[PDB]
C-alpha cells in the first residue's frame, strides 16, 4: 500500500498518476478510486493508492485509491 499527494487527474478519460514523498510513478484510472461518490481525486490532495501488478498498463496501479 502506497500512500501520497496527487500531481493530476484526468476525469474526461478516466486516468491520472500520483506522486509520493519521492514521486515515483503509478498508474490510476477513474475506475480504480474507491470513494463515497464520484471516483476522483484533488490536484494537490493526498490520497492512498494500492499499487497492483497485472493491473497497470506500465505495471503498478492505484487497484486501491482512498480520499485524504
Amino acid at each position: 500500500m502506497k500512500k501520497g499527494t496527487v500531481k493530476w487527474f484526468n476525469a474526461e478519460k478516466g486516468y491520472g498518476f500520483i506522486q509520493q514523498e519521492e514521486g515515483p510513478d503509478v498508474f490510476v484510472h477513474f475506475t480504480a478510486i474507491e470513494a463515497d461518490g464520484f471516483r476522483t481525486l484533488n490536484e494537490g490532495e493526498h490520497v492512498e493508492f494500492e499499487v497492483e501488478p497485472g493491473r497497470g498498463g506500465k505495471g503498478p496501479q492505484a487497484k486501491k485509491v482512498r480520499r485524504i
